């Protein structure tokens, strides 16, 4: 997901919540 929190494929992700 987008530069978040979590981490995506190989990248920054954010959660929804």
């Amino acid at each position: 997901g987008p530069p978040g929190d979590r981490i995506e494929f190989g990248v920054l992700a954010q959660l929804p919540g």
